[PDB]
């Protein structure tokens, strides 16, 4: 029983990580439209309010963006990060994670593991982050999700299995 | 271990059916961002060009659009249906399909299951819709998913399970 949930909890992780660079891809076709149809500033304004709205929203995912330079552009969870370099950023298991975001999108997309809250000075989760370069907006997004919410949602799945 | 497979394929079903209902969500909180700026029917172009992208995606989600009253917007799959009343229209397995996504909306958003190609000449197989009816937009949108695309994605999780 602790083997089949151990396995299962992690292939559940596994799943969500495919999840999230789908997400991201249909996300980015999204914003496109932005971008075919109004001035940079404007389209790089509507992406960064839709995103807000996403995370708003306090569901599977959140959003975290960056410049190919590592300028941080949008995080409400840090919100005083935005507009300043991220290179030497730490969340607080020491990790990287603007670096770990712009490795993974040199390699085509990628992943990147650390701790943040889900909210500005909330109590710090493990999560991950899928991110990418889309070269229409010339911006590294990342589609983010917190395990705690993974295993909320699978909670019915784990209770019938624990029930058979 | 059938029970179990039965409950944990049920189970991915029911996790599937909420993840179509924040997509359907935050793909209405995207389209808004140009619904607000240009005429409907540039707005509506919009939307409907980036469906087709997510439908040529061929990944976890496949949009269907309808009006209020039942007129069909967008589906590739059918796409002699495309601008007529599609309330008479069935699914194979003799599902009024149309009829279903406008009674799911009318409940503020829910469920309709009927059988249906993955593309225009394919096979038809079984699916499921989350239809919401979006007031900015004023079009009745659809998320859908095929079970066989479902356990596909969830094939790993099942090999590791029979792994034990």
């Amino acid at each position: 029983l602790a083997q089949l949930m151990e396995h299962l909890e992690t292939g559940q992780y596994k799943k969500r990580e495919k999840t999230l660079a789908y997400m991201t891809k249909i996300l980015e076709q999204g914003i496109h439209e932005y971008y075919k149809s109004f001035d940079n500033d404007t389209a790089r304004k509507m992406a960064l309010d839709y995103f807000k709205r996403i995370n708003d929203d306090k569901g599977m995912i959140y959003m975290v963006v960056v410049d190919k330079n590592g300028v941080v552009l949008f995080d409400p969870v840090n919100p005083k990060t935005v507009g300043q370099s991220g290179l030497d950023a730490q969340s607080v298991d020491g990790v990287y994670y603007v670096r770990g975001y712009l490795e993974a999108a040199k390699k085509g997309g990628g992943y990147t593991y650390y701790k943040m809250p889900k909210y500005d000075g909330g109590v710090p989760e493990k999560k991950f982050a899928y991110s990418h370069y889309d070269e229409v907006s010339q911006m590294v997004i990342a589609a983010t999700s917190y395990y705690t919410d993974i295993n909320t949602e699978n909670k019915a799945i784990k209770e019938g299995v624990n029930k058979v």
